[PDB]
């Protein structure tokens, strides 16, 4: 509830692509089911992956910058 994307990957709207992708590359490697198949890293990676879409696609971020969560029909509930 109050589902963060930017902050779940550790950013705010105002982070540039070169901040965003900086974090995203690290954040994938933190839990990747291809690096750290750690028990419960995968669900972390899966929740990151919802944020990861925003935190890479500038057209997804265009809606998240203009609005935020209230703009973005990721997951609903």
């Amino acid at each position: 509830m109050g589902k963060d994307y930017y902050q779940t990957l550790g950013l705010a709207r105002g982070a540039s692509d070169e901040e965003i992708k900086r974090a995203y590359r690290r954040q994938a490697l933190r839990y990747h089911p291809d690096k750290n198949k750690e028990p419960g890293a995968e669900e972390k990676f899966k929740e990151i992956a919802e944020a990861y879409d925003v935190l890479s696609d500038p057209r997804k971020r265009e809606i998240f910058d203009r609005y935020g969560e209230e703009g973005l029909k990721g997951s609903g509930c």
